[PDB]
C-alpha cells in the first residue's frame, strides 16, 4: 500500500544504509530542518574526499500512486548528484526502514538506482526488519546491480 514519504522524511537524521547508486559517496544522509504542508526542506549531506559537503534542498511532494490521497515521492531541483525525482515505495512496520526508487539525470546521462533508508543512526546489533532488507535484496538480484553501504559508524 501507500506510506506518507513526508511522515518518513520527518526525522532528524536518514541515512542512506544500502544503495544500487554507482560508486556512492560515503556518509550519504539527509537532515530534516522544516516541511510545509506540500514541500520538505531539508540539508543532504555526504562526504567527499574528506570533505563534508552540505546541500540546502526542497523536495516536493507528488505521488507515483494512483488514488493520489497520501504523498510517497518528492521532485527535487538542483540536487548535486542529478537526483530529480524519489519515490518511497515501501516502509517497515516499525517504521525505522525504507526502501526508496531513485530517478538522476546527469550530463546526458539519465540513470535509475534504489536505497535502502535507516531513519535514524544504525546500531551495533539492531537489524532492520527482515522483509525491507529482503525486498531489497530481491530487487538487487533480479537486476543484478552491485549494492554497497555509504554508512560507517565513523560518519559524522
Amino acid at each position: 500500500e501507500v506510506y506518507p514519504i513526508d511522515q518518513f522524511m520527518n526525522n532528524t537524521e536518514i541515512w542512506v544504509f544500502n544503495t544500487t547508486q554507482p560508486d556512492p559517496p560515503n556518509c550519504k544522509k539527509d537532515k530534516s530542518k522544516s516541511m510545509t504542508q506540500t514541500a520538505t526542506s531539508f540539508v543532504r549531506s555526504h562526504v567527499k574526499n574528506g570533505n563534508i559537503i552540505e546541500e540546502n534542498l526542497v523536495g516536493n511532494f507528488t505521488y507515483f500512486n494512483d488514488k493520489e490521497k497520501v504523498y510517497d515521492g518528492i521532485y527535487i531541483s538542483g540536487e548535486s548528484s542529478g537526483v530529480y525525482a524519489e519515490h518511497l515505495y515501501y516502509v517497515s512496520e516499525d517504521k525505522k526502514c525504507g526502501l526508496f526508487q531513485v530517478f538522476a539525470h546527469v550530463n546526458d546521462k539519465t540513470t535509475i538506482w534504489r536505497d535502502v533508508r535507516v531513519s535514524g543512526r544504525p546500531e551495533e546489533g539492531v537489524p532492520l526488519e527482515l522483509n525491507c532488507t529482503k525486498e531489497f535484496d530481491e530487487y538487487v538480484k533480479l537486476v543484478n546491480a552491485t549494492s554497497k553501504s555509504p554508512y560507517t559508524s565513523e560518519c559524522q
